[PDB]
């Protein structure tokens, strides 16, 4: 299986809950208090041509399931076509736009050797594996997580949030 020679290898990690995160407000996250809650992490961006319909939908998602156990985890990322140039500040306005109440992190990498930890792991879970690459490939990629902080399911680029839908009840 997995072997690492650091204790703290995200290669060796087993959930998502081992990883933390820094929020968009710039303070540090422990993802283990997302045990016992279904999550989808996304990466987003604010000048993609699919920023309104994942914004709005995630937003729509959360606020109507969040009381089942519903959690969102929204990472900013610049690496796609440079759509999401702003800082932190800026961009946590933007979604204050659309009455984001779920959790925003700060803008990171999620390919090449600086990618967060947590993506890196994320890749290369057998649900998450990507395509001659396992590497992001475009905006508002999603993931799910189960309650165990294990992800069981990805959806692409295109995929526009309500797709997961029909897929939470089977995690609530």
């Amino acid at each position: 299986g997995a072997m690492c020679a650091s204790r703290d290898d995200w290669r060796c990690a087993r959930s998502m809950h081992e990883f933390s995160a820094k929020d968009i407000d710039g303070h540090m996250v422990n993802l283990d208090k997302y045990r016992g809650f279904v999550c989808i992490v996304t990466n987003v961006a604010s000048q993609c041509g699919k920023t309104e319909v994942n914004y709005t939908q995630l937003v729509d998602l959360h606020a109507r399931y969040a009381e089942c156990g519903l959690r969102i985890l929204a990472f900013p990322c610049n690496q796609f076509g440079k759509q999401e140039p702003g800082s932190n500040e800026e961009i946590k306005e933007f979604a204050a736009g659309y009455n984001v109440k779920f959790d925003m992190f700060s803008k990171i990498c999620v390919n090449g050797d600086d990618a967060h930890p947590l993506w890196k792991w994320m890749k290369i879970q057998p649900k998450g594996k990507g395509i001659l690459g396992n590497a992001i490939k475009w905006n508002f990629t999603k993931f799910l997580i189960d309650k165990n902080g294990c992800v069981v399911k990805k959806y692409g680029p295109m995929e526009e949030p309500l797709v997961i839908e029909k897929d939470l009840p089977h995690y609530f």
